[PDB]
């Protein structure tokens, strides 16, 4: 059961960044996004992803204010945590 504030399937940011909760159900293969080899990308593993926000699976995206995204999630803003 996702968290009340979780982003959603209509949410339009969403929908222009192809995110999904679960990223064996996303497309990050045909995007091809560069710093890891796409079938190894999700949330967990992304810069946008904030750690201080949320809990356990439910995290922080800098990209969705006011919301929550799933650490297995993808969307094709997906850049390699760094620092
Ligand atoms: S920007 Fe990164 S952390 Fe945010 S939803 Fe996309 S892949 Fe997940
Ligand atoms: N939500
Ligand atoms: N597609
Ligand atoms: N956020």
């Amino acid at each position: 059961a996702a968290p009340a504030n979780a982003v959603t399937a209509d949410d339009p940011t969403a929908i222009a960044l192809k995110y999904n909760q679960d990223a064996t159900k996303s497309e990050r293969v045909a995007a091809a996004r560069p710093g890891l080899p796409p079938e190894e990308q999700h949330c967990a593993n992304c810069q946008f992803m904030q750690a201080n926000v949320g809990e356990g699976d439910w995290k922080g995206c800098q990209l969705f204010p006011g919301k929550l995204i799933n650490v297995n999630g993808w969307c094709a803003s997906w850049t390699l945590k760094a620092g």
